[PDB]
């Protein structure tokens, strides 16, 4: 069975809108989401429908761009580092579960390269 998705709403959690988080939504997330390789990463892994009974035995910190998108749109984060960590968790999970040269890994690698290019221009906090 699938676990509940990562949290995207939590009223008592401290949270902010910073200019860096706005950049992560308007530039970084937007760039990755439109890419031809984004689709596997646009929602949590459905281990039931993909017939992956081992996925959530192996991946204990799941993350995906649908969750990140909801977090950014709901202003769930305190800082940019927390969101950057979510992206890095997503990529790392893909590399942990899959094998070098798999199609999904080639896709994650292309998205990660673009991610790195965009976060190099993360603005100074205003
Ligand atoms: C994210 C993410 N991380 N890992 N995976 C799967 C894990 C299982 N793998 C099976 C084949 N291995 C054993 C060689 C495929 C990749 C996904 C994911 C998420 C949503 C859909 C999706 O569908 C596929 C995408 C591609 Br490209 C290729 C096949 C499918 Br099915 N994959
Ligand atoms: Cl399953
Ligand atoms: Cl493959």
């Amino acid at each position: 069975m699938n676990p509940p998705p990562p949290e995207t709403s939590n009223p008592n959690k401290p949270k902010r809108q910073t200019n860096q988080l706005q950049y992560l939504l308007r530039v970084v997330l937007k760039t990755l989401w439109k890419h031809q390789f984004a689709w596997p990463f646009q929602q949590p892994v459905d281990a039931v429908k993909l017939n992956l009974p081992d996925y959530y035995k192996i991946i204990k910190t799941p993350m995906d761009m649908g969750t990140i998108k909801k977090r950014l749109e709901n202003n769930y984060y305190w800082n940019a580092q927390e969101c950057i960590q979510d992206f890095n968790t997503m990529f790392t999970n893909c590399y942990i579960y899959n094998k070098p040269g798999d199609d999904i890994v080639l896709m994650a690698e292309a998205l990660e390269k673009l991610f790195l290019q965009k976060i190099n221009e993360l603005p100074t906090e205003e």
